[PDB]
RNA sequence: UUUU
């Protein structure tokens, strides 16, 4: 049916960007479940010194006793979303003000779509009290997740597949062995030394929902954040500025590994840009998985490093460029901001980028879909009502 | 989280 179109070539004219801040955050504990009261409590502080790191880490360790959540349980959860944004205005006495409510993931897929042009975006978008509210499609992501594993595991010998999987939980072990579940000062030396044997979980997580915008767009974005650099400052104007991206990535070797981290470093830029996140750590390991080097970048320094590389030059059209990026994000935000009539609760709609037909379009969604948002999928009975306490 |  019918579908209006933002052309792919759209670009702000220019770049007027506002700081984030931290409105509040909220935690997932080791059991899968949402904690809302001294979320920081669940903050990890970050901690690997040289010494430590010439001892040649292994970063499979432990991984046949790795705790994996289950992906069906690991999608963005909007329900629990809610419920902190409840707490949170019902503190305020008045509603988080803001155009777009959603998941920086959600954001990061927009905005680094300009270089990664064959990767699918479909999401919905639901009006509601004046605002946006914005999901991904779960059972799309699912089924192409499902996909991308039986390709990986058929065209893939078991020891490449098996090494796959190990990389994947590198990323956890990473986090496990260079954070501290407190800040130096309160941490003891057994915790510090025993970190290596620690049972590794993707379960807990600690959320930033964070308040930004672009142009004059207002968004608000909850995503998760790996640690603390030092210590969590309580004027809430800065916290933020405090905390840090983990990364892992094989060690460099030719100029084919050269674009292929500039192009991971985009995809972390793009995240941490969106959340106020201003430190990124990569951990570099060997093909054994042993943790060889660790490099600390600054977030505002990575579009420099992009851009003055002497290694990855290509077409105007193919080079990475942070600021490119960026006006495409504003213009998207802004299309969206003005095509959906925010106050119209009569419906929802796909947002949808088509690799193979090159476009991205709103459509209305089926009234049985529309249904399902609103009534348990994306809004929840109790975020409808204290809404309409208010007024 | 993750593949040179
Ligand atoms: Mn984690
Ligand atoms: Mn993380
Ligand atoms: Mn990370």
């Amino acid at each position: 049916h019918m579908a209006k179109s933002l052309p792919l070539n759209s670009r702000s004219k220019t770049t007027a960007l506002k700081q984030p801040r931290e409105l509040f955050s909220y935690a997932r504990d080791i059991d899968g479940k949402y904690v809302y009261d001294d979320p920081e409590n669940s903050l990890s502080y970050y901690y690997l010194p040289d010494s430590t790191i010439d001892t040649g880490i292994d970063l499979q360790g432990g991984y046949s006793k790795f705790k994996k959540i289950p992906d069906e349980q690991n999608l963005a959860d909007f329900n629990s979303l809610l419920k902190a944004i409840i707490k949170y205005e019902t503190s305020e006495g008045k509603k988080i003000s803001s155009d777009i409510i959603t998941f920086r993931e959600i954001m990061t897929k927009i905005l680094s779509l300009p270089y990664n042009l064959t990767d699918p975006i479909d999401l919905y978008v639901v009006p509601f009290d004046g605002q946006l509210f914005i999901k991904s499609d779960d059972e799309l992501d699912m089924k192409r997740r499902k996909e991308q594993e039986v390709r990986m595991k058929q065209t893939n010998t078991v020891e490449r597949y098996d090494y796959m999987k190990r990389c994947e939980y590198v990323g956890y072990k990473f986090e496990t062995i260079a954070t501290i579940p407190k800040p130096w000062s309160q941490v003891s030396r057994s915790q510090i030394e025993n970190r290596n044997k620690k049972v590794v979980n993707n379960y807990e997580q600690y959320l930033s929902v964070i308040r930004t915008g672009i142009g004059n767009v207002k968004l608000v974005l909850a995503g998760e954040i790996d640690c603390c650099w030092d210590y969590l400052p309580d004027e809430q104007n800065k916290k933020l500025n405090h905390y840090v991206e983990l990364k892992t990535s094989r060690i460099i070797e030719n100029n084919s590994q050269v674009v292929s981290f500039e192009q991971k470093l985009f995809k972390a830029w793009c995240q941490c840009f969106l959340m106020g996140v201003t430190k990124i750590i990569y951990g570099f390991r060997d093909n054994n998985l042993i943790l060889k080097n660790v490099e600390l970048f600054n977030t505002e320094e990575i579009p420099i490093l992009i851009k003055n590389n002497p290694l990855t030059n290509a077409a105007t059209e193919k080079k990475i460029n942070c600021t490119n990026a960026l006006k495409w994000y504003g213009a998207v935000v802004d299309w969206l901001n003005t095509t959906v009539d925010k106050k119209d609760e009569i419906k929802s709609y796909r947002l949808k980028y088509d690799p193979v037909r090159k476009s991205f379009t709103l459509s209305e969604t089926d009234s049985e879909t529309n249904e399902k948002l609103r009534n348990g999928q994306l809004l929840t009975p109790e975020f409808t009502e204290w809404r309409q306490s208010l007024k």
